[PDB]
């Protein structure tokens, strides 16, 4: 059983561990701007954006209640690339190794 103000003690962890992956993560270390990236067809696809920067500050702040609460996040920031990217782009490659990262990482803690 975690407390809410014991969630970013034993979480943080596993965001740096993503983070840390490099160049895997920077795709997905700020929100996915659509014009920017010249991709305008983003937000008809993907219903519910998540990124790093967002799960990051959500844990900094004090947002998250229950561990599920985070977990559900990094799994929406995951599924959102899988979705909107083909199979053969760098960015689903990239989303797939994170994932890996990220399932080592939480079990321990869970
Ligand atoms: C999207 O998932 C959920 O709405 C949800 C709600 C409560 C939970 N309690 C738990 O342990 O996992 C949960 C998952
Ligand atoms: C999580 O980041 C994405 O889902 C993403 C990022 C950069 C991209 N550049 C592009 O052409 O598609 C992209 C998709």
């Amino acid at each position: 059983i975690f407390k809410p103000e014991e969630l970013r003690q034993a979480l943080m962890p596993t965001l740096e561990a993503l983070y840390r992956q490099d160049p895997e993560s920077l795709p997905f270390r700020q929100p996915v701007d659509p014009q920017l990236l010249g991709i305008p067809d983003y937000f008809d696809i993907v219903k519910n954006p998540m990124d790093l920067s967002t799960i990051k500050r959500k844990l900094d702040t004090g947002q998250y209640q229950e561990p599920w609460q985070y977990v559900d996040d990094v799994w929406l920031m995951f599924n959102n690339a899988w979705l909107y990217n083909r199979k053969t782009s760098r960015v689903y490659k990239f989303c797939s190794k994170l994932a890996e990262v990220f399932e080592q990482e939480i079990d321990p803690v869970m």
